[PDB]
DNA sequence: CCTACCGATCGGTAGG
DNA sequence: CCTACCGATCGGTAGG
């Protein structure tokens, strides 16, 4: 029903960006009117802070939720690579898509409230960068600068990736896998 | 030049407040003039993101492949332009770089074709390197285009998160960043 | 939830 | 519901 909602208005809000997207064909796409659509939500912002926290959700339960309880902090690396990477790929959620691209769209309570939600998450790679660099499972480096660039690396493939191209998110994952995180 | 002067403030608000979410009139009130006095140096607002593109990518080859592409070592070759293309955005001074990476979807047809062959030039770029440092033995051994979205995901990625007031500097970032990826082998 | 509309603002263009 | 502009306004649409 309400999360019926945001399944609809993120396939919009995704493939024409928030301010591209009009809350008067987010309406037509769930069949009412600008009006009608207005019951179910607040505004278009609050639509927007809803959809990234359904996101959130999404995310820590297919990623996080996974790989939070493995000892070795390097062996909990490459779990949480291969599946962030396959939460992008696979495209099961844009709700995460959107999470990426308006990272700087909200602003007050609601941009506030997600960043700390973001944050939770770089803190948790921080942690695991500064676990395996002490116990010497890695070479030695910055846990931010770590985090960041597993990040970067995972992250960014929204940008550039298509199912049907050379490589499958099989081998993406594999190959980024090995080359932050090899053998030491 | 007046037509330039417009493409970087132009650019300053649509790195802001983004492409969709600025006004032409707000730009035009930026520029200092009136919003018919910047349609006449602009013909409508698809091509003055169209130019602020191109100038952009002018920008991103004179500032980073102009200065690495004739350099012979291959592994070499990717830890200068890591540092290049890193400090090129950690700097923030060409917000019409900063505006390719966001708005990747943003143009449509031929505009965005051109754009987006142009950014191809960069991968190939580095697929090459990738392709000759794992033959030559320089790097482990990795697919040239895993590597090359490592390299820009890591580097690129930093335009979404980096503060300049933050605890690391732009260098701190990048000789970690380049040693993780690129260490001694 | 609809029909009816609002304040304002959108990208773009008119005549001088 | 000729260059580089200007003051004013076009037809439509935004969120609410
Ligand atoms: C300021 C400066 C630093 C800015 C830049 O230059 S960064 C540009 C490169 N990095 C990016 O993140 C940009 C992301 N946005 C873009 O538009 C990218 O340039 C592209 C999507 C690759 C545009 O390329 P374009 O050829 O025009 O469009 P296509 O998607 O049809 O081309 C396909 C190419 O994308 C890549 N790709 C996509 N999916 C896969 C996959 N499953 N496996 C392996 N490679 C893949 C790959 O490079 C592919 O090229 P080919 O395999 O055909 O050689
Ligand atoms: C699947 C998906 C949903 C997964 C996620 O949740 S996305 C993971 C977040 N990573 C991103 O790149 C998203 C874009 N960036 C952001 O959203 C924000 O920067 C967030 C880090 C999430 C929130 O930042 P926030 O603390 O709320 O506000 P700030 O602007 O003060 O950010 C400061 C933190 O960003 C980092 N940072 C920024 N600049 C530097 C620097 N010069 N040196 C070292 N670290 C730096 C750093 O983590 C910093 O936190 P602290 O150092 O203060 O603890």
């Amino acid at each position: 029903r309400y999360r019926a909602i945001l399944e609809t208005a993120a396939r919009l809000i995704c493939d024409r960006g928030y301010e591209g997207t009009s809350m008067q064909e987010i309406a037509a796409a769930c069949r009412m009117t600008k009006a009608g659509l207005y019951h179910h939500i607040q505004n278009k912002e609050q639509l927007l802070f809803a959809i990234m926290n359904y996101g959130m959700d999404l995310f820590e339960e297919q990623v996080l939720s996974r790989v939070q309880d493995i000892a070795n902090p390097v062996e909990r690396l490459r779990a949480c690579m291969r599946h962030n990477i396959l939460l992008v790929t696979r495209g099961w959620s844009k709700e995460v898509i959107i999470i990426l691209h308006e990272h700087a769209t909200l602003t007050g309570e609601t941009r506030a409230f997600i960043d700390a939600r973001k944050k939770k998450y770089v803190d948790f790679l921080e942690e695991a960068f500064s676990q395996a660099s002490q116990q010497g499972l890695i070479r030695p480096v910055d846990p931010t600068v770590g985090a960041f660039s597993f990040l970067g690396m995972v992250l960014w493939i929204y940008k550039w990736f298509k199912p049907d191209g050379r490589l499958t998110d099989e081998q993406i994952a594999d190959g980024m896998v090995g080359m932050l995180f090899p053998p030491f």
